[PDB]
């Protein structure tokens, strides 16, 4: 259950690895519930939802994350289907943690 952040020191693009590839998050209902699982992940406390920060490519894993904001893992997250999407990577989601 690996995931990482692209761009920035505390913020950038919010990328999980899936299917033996790192890929995107599209940000269709991303909101801070679920950047706040993911900077949880990665050691941080919280998390604000970054709509839209793109640059990413190759495969967009997952669309509609649904997390609570209390999850110990996007895995456990609400969320599409894995690679079920109707997103381009302009739409790919980022998080400013803290
Ligand atoms: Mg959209
Ligand atoms: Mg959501």
């Amino acid at each position: 259950q690996r995931v990482r952040i692209m761009g920035g020191t505390n913020r950038g693009r919010a990328e999980v690895y899936y299917n033996n590839e790192w890929g995107t998050i599209c940000d269709d209902d991303w909101d801070n519930n679920d950047a706040t699982v993911f900077c949880r992940m990665l050691g941080y406390s919280r998390g604000r939802a970054l709509s839209s920060y793109g640059g990413g490519s190759g495969n967009i894993w997952l669309d509609n994350v649904n997390c609570r904001g209390t999850e110990n893992s996007l895995w456990d997250c609400s969320k599409n289907s894995w690679g079920n999407h109707n997103c381009v990577h302009n739409e790919d989601a980022g998080v400013e943690c803290s």
